[PDB]
């Protein structure tokens, strides 16, 4: 039927959107492709862990897999499974494997929860076109306190057997010159402690994160999502993917919206009109509905930036084989605390999160996730046959991505005499991960498909929110930057366009 306002997917861009429409007053639909993840499983949990994945860790997929650095511990946990609605979807394109998160919530249902501010210096050169006040006086602020982000305790960090990991690499790190810095997160610290001390149901040191965490991670059905229903204005509809956009005639939107069961069976496929649309399907998905809108004549008026200016946020992961007198640990929470800052703004910057490993025994392996500054950009381009708009990145692509890490990491290696591992990735000799991302950006740049607010170009009342606006880097973990831009355009286009 018809709804005022739909927003599509329910992540951090659909998730703010949602909540400021419902306290404007706007009644709103959400139509989101994956479940509402609330069903006590066959272990009695929502989410598998990381140690016993099932069905529920992979969206559409007939084998679980590792987590991306442990292969060689946590393959012997795989197993085949039905294919089925889960929670992680591995996204593949021909040279480049994106992660997303599938269900209401989106990929703050997955993440490692690592809430971060970009640097203003960095914000102002991706974004030369937005005020940077109003961004770091208002919209950061906000995004902050209603995404509930929250601090570790500098004295429980230090003194935790589940953080050692991270104190090896801090340590190895500093030999080098090298700085870290703590990470806010949306997991709640207090609880954290309390799951060491015994006190509470163990999720981030229960070897959760990346198919869920069932306990202790404020994701946006806790936080947004939670407070857009409460407005009264606001529901949500699951398992029910939008196809096709449309201009009606008459003005306003049409979609045609499959509705499926867990299975994948299809249900019913209906048409859902609105006089306001509002996409956050993600840099994969928002960007996918209009490339195909523009090339199969449903929306004909989007411009020749609607597919473009995509990048990884120079995504790269790499693992170092400490000395044995530095061991990392058996018990490592899943929640990272401790990056290295390496980011200057430069060609050589480093943003790197020192990373958990979940085998739950001593292996020695220190691993990162560096985002760095890598200014290759791929496109995604429509396949009318299959209908997929497929994204055009090839590998070498992430070389200057690749260098600037091992520059980084090659300083820590001198200063410690250690060397890198090569196989964590596959049997072939290769100690960066190339060619994975959890941080899709772009697609739909703002300022370029869409004016400075995200109002798509060529048409009325048709918005785009989320990750898909970004121009492939922010140089941190990008959720924060999602969310606080949000925040900004939901607030103009109410006021002026509303
Ligand atoms: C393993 C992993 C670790 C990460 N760790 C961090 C971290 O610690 N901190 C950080 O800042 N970022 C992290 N990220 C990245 C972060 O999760 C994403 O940047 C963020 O979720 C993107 O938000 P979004 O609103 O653009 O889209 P998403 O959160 O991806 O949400 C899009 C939603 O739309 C739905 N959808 C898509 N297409 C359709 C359709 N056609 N119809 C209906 N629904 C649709 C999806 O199912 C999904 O629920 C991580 C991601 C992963 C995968
Ligand atoms: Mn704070």
């Amino acid at each position: 039927g018809y709804v005022p306002a739909v927003v599509i997917g329910t992540g951090y861009g659909a998730a703010v959107s949602a909540l400021r429409l419902g306290e404007a007053g706007v009644q709103t639909l959400m139509l989101e492709m994956g479940q509402l993840w609330n069903q006590p499983g066959p272990d009695g949990n929502i989410f598998c862990g990381m140690l016993n994945p099932d069905k529920r860790s992979s969206w559409f997929k007939n084998r679980t897999e590792a987590p991306l650095g442990s292969f060689l511990w946590l393959d012997v946990v795989n197993r085949n499974i039905d294919p089925y609605a889960g929670v992680l979807d591995r996204v593949n394109y021909d040279q480049m494997s994106v992660y997303v998160g599938r269900g209401v919530g989106g990929g703050s249902l997955v993440n490692g929860g690592m809430a971060v501010e970009p640097k203003r210096s960095y914000f102002e050169e991706i974004l030369p076109r937005v005020d940077s006040s109003e961004m770091y006086d208002r919209y950061f602020p906000r995004a902050n306190s209603m995404l509930r982000v929250n601090h570790i305790d500098t004295k429980w960090f230090e003194d935790t057997e589940w953080y050692k990991f991270a104190r090896v690499s801090r340590e190895q790190a500093g030999k080098a010159g090298l700085g870290t810095v703590f990470v806010p997160n949306v997991y709640d610290f207090g609880y954290m402690q309390r799951e060491a001390a015994g006190e509470v149901p163990k999720s981030a040191l229960a070897t959760e994160v990346i198919y869920g965490n069932n306990h202790g991670k404020q994701s946006l059905d806790k936080t947004y999502l939670a407070a857009a229903l409460g407005t009264g204005k606001v529901t949500i509809q699951t398992l029910h993917q939008v196809k096709t956009i449309r201009q009606t005639k008459d003005g306003g939107y049409a979609l045609t919206v499959e509705q499926k069961d867990t299975d994948g069976k299809l249900l019913a496929t209906k048409e859902i009109s609105c006089r306001y649309l509002f996409l956050g399907a993600g840099s994969l998905g928002s960007t996918e509905l209009l490339v195909r809108a523009r090339d199969t004549g449903t929306l004909p008026n989007l411009n020749s930036e609607v597919g473009a200016g995509w990048g990884p946020n120079g995504n790269i992961m790499t693992a170092r084989a400490n000395h044995m007198w530095n061991p990392t640990g058996a018990h490592q929470s899943s929640i990272p605390a401790l990056g290295i800052d390496a980011w200057d703004n430069s060609d050589s910057s480093v943003f790197a999160e020192i990373a958990p490993m979940p085998a739950g025994l001593e292996t020695w392996v220190s691993l990162y996730l560096a985002i760095t500054k890598n200014p290759q950009r791929g496109t995604f381009v429509y396949d009318a046959a299959t209908d997929r708009a497929k994204l055009n990145w090839t590998r070498d692509q992430n070389a200057p991505a690749v260098n600037a890490a091992k520059a980084l990491f090659d300083r820590i290696n001198k200063a410690n005499g250690t060397i890198y591992r090569y196989d964590l990735f596959g049997t072939q000799l290769k100690a960066f991960a190339d060619d994975f991302c959890y941080h899709p950006l772009g697609g739909c740049v703002l300022g370029k498909a869409t004016d400075d607010y995200g109002r798509v170009a060529g048409y009325k009342n048709l918005y785009v929110t989320d990750g898909s606006l970004i121009p492939g880097s922010v140089g941190v973990n990008p959720f924060v930057t999602i969310t606080a831009l949000a925040e900004r355009n939901v607030e103009r286009i109410i006021k002026q366009d509303v």
